[PDB]
């Protein structure tokens, strides 16, 4: 089986997602043929340099699950999409780009983190374009590491704020979108996460029945899509 988990939002002060991560990664990844985390694996990401020690003790485990034999792939979330290839080697993660198609057993199946899917919001689509700037990017990380601490604090404080202003409507995918991203790639399958609405949606693609399945965000249980030759599962399990 192939398996996928998104919008983990680690970080030292929530203890029992770390714990339920190393768990999954120790008894679920390790049994699987590979595994994709589809985004915002970290709380918030400044920098690949950043002496965090959870990022260590997390960079280990993965690179132990990959070393083990079994694949880890990362697509960027909103949350961490400074993380960079010094990371990746740390934690024998290949990096993907903002969208991929897979092959599992026959089927295929895209896979995105899901915040390019919210089009009718254009404030977030306008910061997203400029924080995905290199130059801007590069820039930023030249600061000090204590000037891009206050700097994602801020802009944490300020989304929290932003979100509670906005419509459900603007803060989920567009069906428009969804479609389009689906007819693109020519799928009946695409699994994301960012909206943290876990569930199994049925829908039309290509003329024919589809389905769009959400990961769970981690807080006090995970979440995973389970993929085999017979079935895709949206699992959500204990800690
Ligand atoms: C150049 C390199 C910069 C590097 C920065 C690295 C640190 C990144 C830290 C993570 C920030 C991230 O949380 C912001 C974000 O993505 N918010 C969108 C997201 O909501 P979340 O709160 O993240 O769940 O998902 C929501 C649903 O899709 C969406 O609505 C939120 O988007 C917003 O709230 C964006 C607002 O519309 C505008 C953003 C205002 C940010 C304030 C900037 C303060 C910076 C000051 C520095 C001078
Ligand atoms: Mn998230
Ligand atoms: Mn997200």
């Amino acid at each position: 089986a192939t398996l996928f988990i998104a919008d983990l939002h680690l970080c030292v002060e929530e203890p029992a997602i770390t714990a339920g991560f190393l768990r999954f990664l120790a008894e679920e990844a390790r049994k699987a043929d590979a595994l994709y985390i589809l985004g915002d694996l970290f709380e918030a990401w400044i920098g690949d340099d950043d002496p965090n020690p959870l990022h260590r003790q997390m960079a280990a485990a993965i690179k132990a699950v990959s070393d083990s034999g079994v694949p880890c792939y990362f697509i960027h979330g909103n949350r961490d999409f400074l993380l960079g290839k010094r990371f990746a080697r740390e934690s024998g993660m290949t990096l993907l780009p903002e969208e991929k198609v897979l092959e599992l057993y026959g089927r295929r199946v895209l896979i995105m983190h899901g915040d390019t899917l919210c089009t009718d919001d254009a404030g977030y689509q306008a910061f997203r374009a400029k924080v995905h700037k290199p130059w801007l990017q590069m820039l930023f990380l030249a600061l000090p590491l204590f000037v891009r601490k206050r700097i994602a604090a801020r802009m944490r404080a300020n989304s929290k704020e932003a979100n509670s202003s906005k419509s459900l409507a603007i803060m989920d995918v567009n069906q428009n979108a969804v479609v389009s991203a689906m007819e693109k790639h020519q799928v009946q399958w695409l699994i994301h996460g960012h909206t943290h609405r876990p569930a199994v949606h049925e829908l039309i693609a290509n003329q024919q029945p589809a389905f769009r399945v959400v990961l769970g965000a981690w807080h006090t249980e995970g979440s995973m899509v389970k993929v085999t030759a017979d079935d895709v599962e949206l699992i959500h399990f204990p800690f």
